[PDB]
């Protein structure tokens, strides 16, 4: 059909139950008197109303009635078209059973009421299945077989009013038992739910598909990631959705204990479903009842590992009745991932954005009055990184607090809780923030969905750096035929000069959360001064980690520091230094040369880490990221101090100025003794005036938050004094005109 | 309340005893609101974690089943504890066999002086001791 969908508004029609038929029903179609358009429905749903039209008189153009809207749950808008559709029965006779729920709760003989307005007066043809109004309950009657040995499809007559099973159902059919707080705007993940529901789509229903492919031995769907949250639990709404098959319920499986007879049982259905057309009905328990290498060392986890592996290696692909996400546990998950079905793609799972809260949030809203004014962006906002069960388990809950809080200080609420004192006592915004806040998400933290150890504006400057960054990200995403016909990539590797802690790390955490990336933030003599033996033992984990991780940049920060400068020419140490020099000019000359490994070294002096490299000999282009020149040090003592507590007077550029020498950490250091000798000498002068209080009731007292409230200049230049500046002045100049020379 | 002893399925009998204190126990909470005696974590399982147990392991089940399918309709107010995490069993720490579970409390300067007011309050013994500068 079309690609572009729409909505469909109110029929045209004021009268709902006049559904009048289309005239194009009767003419495209041999609509006869007893027949209508038949509507179709999810789960494999349909209802046709006999109802008498006149095409001749007047062709109505009017959308579905309220009632028949919400019978057949068709979508707003969506593309009516008739199409194959190979999932439909039919049969001879049925037994129309009664509703459980009207029998039970009605005085005296239900069934004779029942059934005096069920000849006449009843809005019910003769079929089975017809639903009836009743009183009490709140709850609609929409029921999905997972497996059933018999068919649904089948005409009943209405003078005869079958008896049902006598179970009544106290579950809410319309809604889904499962994915009660893991809902986003797609269920979790669109690109997800769309190839699940692709393959439990074409494995069933297009078998020939699969037969021209050859794929027999696949399996499925068993997929994994999103495991512990409520993507554990997002079988429902998913597969409600897309319904579930017959015939094939299930073993027995009825000893309560089923020690082998567990995985008896399992063998069974996974063969079974290999040659039939059985549900995928998610497996209650799944990692309980196997613990797929994870729970014992013993005979039992590894046998559930092994009995997923055989099921996975041996069900055909008609069912595919294997839990996805957290099918057994994220450390040790079952092998029908390892196995046939998901052991050459991944899951397309999405991450969890304020997409998910406000999905979460806007269903929340439809389920109940959070706020007559709640900021669901507000809301979004602040669980961003935390979407899906957490995040709506977390709203939920901060609605119940607030909404609590509001009713018990609007009254004691303990003669009559009026329902009006309820609703309008909603959780207000402010107040649902608040109890969220004092509530939290399953995520150990919700900041932890990103990569990001600085902000892009906490590095100071960085033009040049920031620079060399987008333009890394565009031309390979811009114009990758330009580096193709221009040749190859530039080299990476920074070398920055001045003291530690220059940010170096800190800049490329920054950019790698602009460039929303998992930068590989690299150690000092961690990658050259490798622990397991030369260099290049390190080298290849770095590799492996970038590869297993790609773009991971392999910030490979302070090459000083990274060099360690070993040493030790004696004996075999002197051929282990040796094979550590090679090593790293070997890596230095040939690595993995993806998921930008870039190396910001410390350049001390030129020769202090790598002088080849440091000379256009291993580099062809030793490319460092300048960044602009601040006072960076000056703005990080000022957010410091305001951290702290130094006010009024502050010759903060006068005394800057004397050591300008800095690299970010650098006069950092001097604030941060500064710091503590006023904090010192505060606690010392609160210490002498409780001593003088206690002396004497009115003897002394606190004159201001310190006894240095402003900046302890003083304090400062005296630790100033009893340390010394950063470098000297020619030698600041010789080591400019060093970098400016090469 | 029932207090958590594992010593009553524990006996010459099939373990029916499990059975019987869920029985007593939805009989108690439809006479009236009744609590569960939870006792620490590890009272309870280890969610079979060192062995699975025949026995062990059809209570702990049994156990996991009237939480989970515990009367929804009687709200029937299962109190759990907060033992040491380790000792915490995975089933009730999920959410459906325990619906929420909660941190362990930890003392203060200010239950410090709490305390000692209900030390003084069992019996005046200094009238010099300074209950600020002790806790």
């Amino acid at each position: 059909n079309r690609p572009n969908r729409l909505i469909v508004d109110e029929a045209i029609n004021e009268d709902n139950s006049v559904v009048s038929l289309s005239q194009p029903k009767m003419d495209e179609l041999q609509l006869f008197r007893g027949d209508t358009v038949l509507l179709k429905g999810k789960k494999r749903r349909e209802a046709v109303c006999i109802v008498l039209s006149d095409d001749t008189c007047s062709d109505e153009k009017i959308r579905m009635n309220r009632v028949v809207r919400n019978n057949l749950r068709v979508r707003l808008g969506d593309v009516i078209s008739i199409q194959p559709c190979p999932d439909v029965k039919y049969g001879k006779r049925i037994h129309v059973l009664p509703i459980d729920d009207t029998v039970e709760g009605i005085t005296g003989n239900l069934f004779e009421v029942y059934l005096k307005p069920y000849f006449l007066e009843a809005y019910r043809p003769i079929r089975k299945g017809d639903i009836f109004l009743v009183r009490g309950g709140m709850r609609a009657v929409e029921f999905k077989v997972v497996e059933t040995d018999p068919s649904p499809y089948c005409i009943v007559a209405p003078d005869t009013v079958i008896h049902c099973e006598g179970e009544p159902i106290k579950r809410e059919d319309e809604e889904e038992s499962l994915n009660e707080v893991g809902y986003d705007d797609i269920g979790g993940c669109r690109k997800q739910l769309a190839q699940i529901k692709e393959m439990v789509e074409l494995p069933l229903r297009h078998p020939a598909l699969f037969k021209a492919i050859g794929v027999k031995p696949p399996r499925g769907i068993l997929l994994y990631g999103p495991p512990g949250t409520g993507k554990t639990l997002i079988a429902r709404a998913v597969a409600n959705e897309t319904g579930a098959f017959f015939f094939l319920i299930n073993g027995p499986e009825i000893m309560s204990k089923l020690a082998g007879e567990s995985e008896s049982n399992l063998r069974k259905a996974f063969e079974e479903a290999e040659k039939n057309a059985p549900a995928i009905i998610f497996i209650d328990e799944l990692d309980a009842i196997a613990p797929k290498r994870e729970k014992t060392h013993g005979e039992v986890e590894r046998r559930i590992v092994s009995q997923l592996l055989t099921l996975m290696d041996g069900l055909k692909q008609r069912a595919h009745v294997i839990v996805m996400a957290a099918t057994n546990r994220p450390n040790s998950i079952d092998p029908a991932l390892r196995r046939f079905g998901r052991f050459d793609r991944e899951v397309d799972i999405g991450i969890p954005d304020a997409t998910g809260r406000l999905e979460i949030l806007q269903i929340h809203t439809k389920n109940m009055k959070l706020a007559d004014d709640v900021d669901l962006e507000q809301v979004a906002n602040e669980t961003h990184g935390h979407v899906g069960a957490d995040l709506a388990a977390l709203c939920s809950e901060a609605a119940l607090q607030a909404i609590r809080k509001k009713m018990d200080l609007i009254d004691l609420e303990d003669e009559t809780i009026d329902a009006e004192v309820m609703n309008s006592l909603a959780v207000t915004m402010d107040d649902f923030r608040w109890a969220l806040s004092q509530s939290n998400p399953s995520a150990l933290r919700e900041t932890v969905v990103e990569v990001p150890q600085v902000t892009w504006e906490d590095i100071g400057g960085l033009e040049d750096v920031k620079r060399e960054l987008q333009e890394l990200v565009q031309y390979p995403v811009e114009h990758p035929d330009k580096f193709l016909k221009f040749g190859m990539t530039p080299s990476k590797g920074v070398l920055f000069y001045g003291p530690p802690g220059c940010g170096k790390t800190l800049l490329a955490k920054a950019i790698a959360n602009e460039c929303q990336a998992n930068f590989i933030s690299i150690k000092g003599p961690e990658l050259l001064t490798m622990w397991f033996g030369e260099s290049e033992a390190n080298v290849r984990e770095i590799f492996d980690k970038a590869r297993q991780a790609a773009p991971c940049v392999l910030f490979f920060d302070e090459l000083d520091s990274i060099a360690k400068a070993r040493g030790g020419n004696i004996g075999d140490g002197g051929g282990a230094a040796d094979r550590v020099i090679n090593q790293i000019l070997t890596e230095m000359d040939g690595m993995s040369t993806k998921k930008n490994v870039f190396i910001i070294g410390a350049t001390n002096r030129p020769d202090i880490i790598d002088p080849a490299i440091l000379r256009p000999g291993r580099l062809d282009q030793l490319i460092y990221i300048p960044l602009p020149d601040e006072k960076s040090r000056v703005a990080i003592l000022k957010a410091n101090l305001r951290k702290s507590p130094v006010a009024k007077d502050v010759d903060l550029e006068f005394l800057a100025k004397m050591t300008n020498g800095f690299s970010g950490a650098d006069l950092t250091e001097i604030c941060q003794r500064a710091c503590k000798l006023a904090i010192r000498e505060s606690i010392e002068s609160e210490i002498r005036r409780e001593r003088e209080r206690q002396t004497n009731p009115s003897a002394m007292e606190v004159e201001e938050d310190d006894p240095v409230p402003e900046i302890r200049r003083d304090h400062f230049e005296e630790a100033m004094r009893f340390a010394r500046r950063s470098v000297s002045d020619n030698d600041i100049r010789k080591y400019e005109m060093f970098a400016q020379t090469l």
